């Protein structure tokens, strides 16, 4: 069958049934997303640059932009190369039970195959020029307009870091999550646009059981 | 049948012996680990002890360990969650490594709350002064009924430094979602206590090798146990 976000046979409460591959979606004790609500206050380097997408496409219910392996985040002496950035409407992670209309995930992998994913919400407000090459380029196959990855995130960020899982099947654990507290802005026309291309259909996995995930809250400079 | 020797049933093959033991290989948050990257933090009063001297319901050898079980009269309260102490058992050598450094012995204080959530407390021993606290266990195991009270309210240090993370049981079925608190400060043990303890664990190492670490989030803090 084909996993989706509907309230029926293939929906999130039933991903585990569709494939044995997806069983950890139910049996796992560190599944994402969660409500980030209880945490501790208290080594992250960015190597992003304007990058022309390898491809920009709609896949498995998300708007996805893939990249050549030229961008990295270095964490605790290991490089995690950015594979792709994709979008969720609404945001999957809740910070103290507050949702944003959109979020973006920056998905990275190190040499051992370990995953590090960075999440950040969007706020309804002013236009965000960075969204445009992705929105302009679903429409193309070839020389894509560069995504300003080095301008995308806040210069100064406050983040929550915890151990979790992929928020979509096969829901693999061992994902190093960094969730940024600061919203980016997106216009009313851009959001409606982005939400419409993901078929006016919510692609937000519900909050999963939280087994007292150890979450630290900190801050860093992205540039 | 699972064991710690280098043949069919050893640590490398636990996932193969039973399908319940599959998370022993497939898990992304398996224990023990080398504790070497961690975050320093506040003393948020998260961890409060309600311990008292307790006579073991039993002291016995099971699954390569020497175990003392207790009545549900002892607690750990964490972040507004109460965990009742189930048992104390031993590992030789110590399973969690602190900054890649060895210990000859460790103790795990295994707790379970009403929902079945697991919290385990670990502390190492070093060769030195004799430890009187171990003696009712060494003395109580060649006996079967009346066990001497274990001074649970005295076993741990009054002031502790610990590392807290979520991990797994270090023995099959390697269940994850285990709340680990590893106390950095060691307790003491004599050469005779260490040797007999090992003989009561049949002079056979019951130490799980270190498993892969997927960027485990560890906070380092401190508390007063009494
Ligand atoms: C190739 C790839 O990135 N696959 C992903 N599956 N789930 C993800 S999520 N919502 O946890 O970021 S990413
Ligand atoms: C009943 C019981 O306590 N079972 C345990 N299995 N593994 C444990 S450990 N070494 O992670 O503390 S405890
Ligand atoms: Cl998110
Ligand atoms: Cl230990
Ligand atoms: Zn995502
Ligand atoms: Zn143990």
């Amino acid at each position: 069958t084909k996993w989706d976000y509907k309230n029926k046979e293939n929906g999130p409460h039933r991903w585990d049934k569709l494939h044995k591959d997806f069983e950890v979606c139910k049996s796992g004790k560190s599944q994402s997303p969660i409500n980030i609500e209880h945490y501790y206050h208290t080594d992250l380097q960015f190597k992003y640059a304007a990058s022309k997408p390898k491809a920009v496409f709609f896949t498995h219910h998300t708007l996805k932009a893939s990249f050549e392996p030229t961008n990295h985040i270095n964490y605790r002496g290991h490089d995690y190369v950015l594979d792709n950035v994709h979008f969720h409407a609404p945001m999957e992670f809740l910070i103290n039970n507050k949702t944003r209309p959109l979020s973006a995930h920056f998905v990275h992998k190190d040499a051992k195959g370990r995953l590090l994913v960075l999440a950040i919400g969007f706020e309804e407000g002013k236009e965000n020029p960075n969204l445009d090459p992705i929105l302009e380029g679903i429409q193309k196959k070839q020389n894509f307009k560069e995504v300003a990855l080095d301008a995308f995130l806040p210069k100064s960020i406050n983040y929550y870091h915890f151990n979790g899982s992929l928020t979509a099947p096969p829901c693999t654990e061992g994902v190093a999550w960094f969730v940024i507290e600061e919203p980016l802005e997106v216009s009313a026309k851009q959001l409606a646009e982005i939400k419409k291309r993901m078929k006016n259909s919510p692609n937000q996995r519900p909050v999963q059981p939280d087994y007292n995930t150890v979450i630290i809250k900190s801050s860093a400079e992205t540039r």
